[PDB]
DNA sequence: GGGAATATTCCC
DNA sequence: GGGAATATTCCC
């Protein structure tokens, strides 16, 4: 599992960033809300940036699609609340 | 000019760093003193590391030779005090 | 030191 | 969103 996914679960999964980034209701995707504040402010503090773009850069290549001032939604169908062993499943492109 | 080479000539030039890296007497080369304090203090207030082999594959990725607690001297043949001109002829590797 | 994997940036 | 350039990491 590289970096990018134990992190990105990391911080999904952690509380105290749930302001910012959390599961969905149903556990099968997750919300970043604020997102100009989860970039300046929690962002560089698990990687090497402060950049949405960048950020999304990194979902889109392990196959992350996205849900259709506002949240906005992810999903994987190996990036599941209470199912971390399906992490390696995800590969990167 | 990608960004390493104008980061590390401001790095080298700028006053507040010369106690950690700074231009060798004659000018042709480029001195790191206090490798520790530099790697940890002075590299990750301009890369986004704080390891010195990262800047040391760096200065290999772009043709920087070592020039054979104690300092250690890098030269590039278009890394010359006072001709920042020369730095487009520096290649990447 | 340098090849290659992953991360970040840049641009379309 | 994704290709490709540059940056950083990892390993030999
Ligand atoms: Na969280
Ligand atoms: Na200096």
């Amino acid at each position: 599992v590289p970096a990018f996914l134990s992190k990105l679960w990391t911080l999904v999964e952690e509380t105290h960033t749930n302001e910012f980034i959390t599961w969905s209701q149903n556990g099968q995707s997750f919300l970043v809300l604020d997102e100009q504040r989860f970039a300046k402010e929690i962002l560089p503090k698990y990687f090497k940036h402060n950049n949405m773009a960048s950020f999304v850069r990194q979902l889109n290549m392990y196959g992350f699609r996205k849900v259709v001032n506002g949240p906005v939604e992810f999903q994987h169908p190996y990036f599941k609340q209470g199912q971390d062993d399906l992490l390696e499943n995800i590969k990167r492109k």
